[PDB]
């Protein structure tokens, strides 16, 4: 009887939370690049490419890339040509021969666990199974809540649809467990399916939120491993939060996988946050993709990055929307 | 020969460089409100006073302070005549059993060692490098300091320039600097020993050596010098109120005719609800210090409380205000 709405706007912007939640990384950026990778006594010298800097400092392409996305974000660094480079703000106050130098203030946290995790995260590159996993998807739920209702309001309807026998659309939730974002759509679209594809552990949150929103009848639950087991057919794939997990090659993986069972007319949605075109900003999308490096295989992309695999797996790109908390929802469409 | 200016303005403002580094106790703030303390299940319950609020959550007054401060600087309390109530921001989102809360993701860093060090700092309420460390400040600092310290009175200590009295503080930068704007002044660093030795290194750089003085002693109990001028810069947010009217009683009570004690620091605005930056910064003086950021209401209660004369406030740089007072 009861039905959780999931349609109804949340009635304030948790965005701002969010935001303020990530000055952690800020901190430990900070310390971490003056206090252990005399990021700013190199630069000072003279500007550097990403490559030249990725050797100067010993580090990954994407230990580099998330370091520079992050100064420059500050407003630290710039970005020429290609070439980095201090701004004045850090040739006055970063630089350890600098007379207004503020490098030992900062160094005040050079051994905080937390710059100290940091450090080893970018030179590296009691709960059990299922309480862990329960704990954390209940986590990841609460923003789910606050954005699925934005995101179903401005996913378009699309063509009618290929799989069920005018049709609704199958809409597979790929490693999206909560599955609250199909929830909403089907809220939303009673006409259509929804199918949750994830680990089982993840698949039981998924159940009772099924039952309390109402769409349990037009949901499936199903138990694989996205990169081997085969996807089940759908009209619609949604990616939400999922592609900033990982690294390069395995998002132009899993997007070809997904591209490669989608009728035509066929949609991948992908929903996540944007790193501007050049990698610089905005702050609190750099400071998430410092949280995300630190946790994940991956970090925060800019559009371009997704429209590249996009592009590569030969789908139409199609329109970029926002939702909320930062999040947009890129469409692509199966030609 | 050579000689360090330090009264050059940098080109730069260092400030944002300050208020970026404290991002850390918004995080450890936020974890420590919503996975320790309940804060924002509490407050739902029914908005409460100050006191009300310190019983509830069995912190002292100084913790119960600095943790309303910082989260009505993020606009999730309010103050409004005396209690403290959530904003719909935090109702919405802080509260456990509101559908739209978040507090499942914020308690994700519950667990952090900078979270935990928070929790206990709320809950149980060398000098070379660090000395060396907050002299980077004030390089950035002490030129806008000194220029707009008014130049006063002619002194009454020398037989005329002032005479200066640094009380801690440490390097003895902005008196360094006073030193460069006024040749006929002298300068006094008062502090314990091994910070005098930093001082008379920069006092070399800086040419002022000759009319600078180290004397060394405890603030508390050791007679201060003869001073017109008297500076406790970003000193007093180190204490609790009790300690802070006992110093300002303490160098007030030295000061001659045409006197003034020099109050540097930040402010919180008059009802302790931000800026935001400031009260991030009270989050890591209270984790380090036995104080907090005060408010110009509170420094000019214990200026009237020792007698002296409220003058004006002028905005120095890195948020410090220049709060000066006269003898009467
Ligand atoms: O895919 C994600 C995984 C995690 C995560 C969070 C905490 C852990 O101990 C392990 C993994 O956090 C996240 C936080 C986000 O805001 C978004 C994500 O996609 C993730
Ligand atoms: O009086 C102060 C003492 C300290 C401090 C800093 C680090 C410690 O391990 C111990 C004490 O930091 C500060 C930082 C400031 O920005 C301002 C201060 O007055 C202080």
């Amino acid at each position: 009887m009861a039905v959780k709405d999931a349609l109804r706007f949340p009635p304030t912007d948790v965005t701002p939370i969010f935001d303020l939640f990530r000055g952690n990384f800020a901190t430990e950026l900070l310390a971490a690049s003056v206090a252990h990778l005399h990021v700013f006594d190199i630069l000072n010298e003279s500007p550097l490419s990403l490559d030249e800097l990725q050797r100067r400092l010993v580090l990954s392409e994407r230990a580099t890339q998330v370091l520079v996305t992050g100064l420059c974000a500050m407003q630290l660094l710039t970005k020429r040509a290609g070439e980095i480079d201090l701004t004045p703000l850090a040739r006055n106050h970063l630089v350890t021969t600098s007379p207004f130098s503020v490098g030992g203030y900062i160094s005040l946290a050079a051994q905080s666990a937390g710059t100290l995790a940091l450090v080893e995260r970018l030179k590296s590159d009691a709960m059990d199974r299922e309480d862990s996993a329960r704990f954390l998807t209940l986590s990841l739920a609460g923003r789910a809540w606050n954005v699925a209702p934005r995101f179903a309001d401005v996913l378009p309807a699309g063509q009618p649809g290929k799989i069920l026998k005018s049709s609704g659309r199958v809409l597979l939730d790929v490693a999206g467990g909560s599955g609250i974002y199909t929830m909403a759509v089907l809220q939303k679209y009673p006409t259509w399916r929804g199918i949750i594809f994830d680990r089982p552990e993840v698949l039981k949150i998924a159940a009772e939120l099924a039952e309390q929103t109402g769409v349990r009848d037009r949901l499936e639950l199903h138990a694989g491993d996205m990169w081997v087991d085969p996807f089940p057919p759908a009209d619609d794939i949604l990616l939400s939060n999922v592609l900033h997990d990982w690294d390069r090659p395995q998002c132009a993986r899993l997007v070809a996988k997904a591209t490669s069972g989608l009728p035509e007319g066929g949609r991948l949605l992908i929903h996540d946050v944007l790193l501007n075109s050049d990698l610089t900003g905005p702050l609190e999308i750099a400071l998430y993709s410092l949280a995300l490096f630190s946790l994940t295989e991956g970090r925060a992309y800019s559009l371009e990055e997704y429209r590249g695999w996009i592009a590569g797996a030969d789908l139409k790109y199609v329109d970029c929307i926002p939702t909320s908390a930062h999040g947009h929802l890129i469409l692509s469409e199966k030609v």
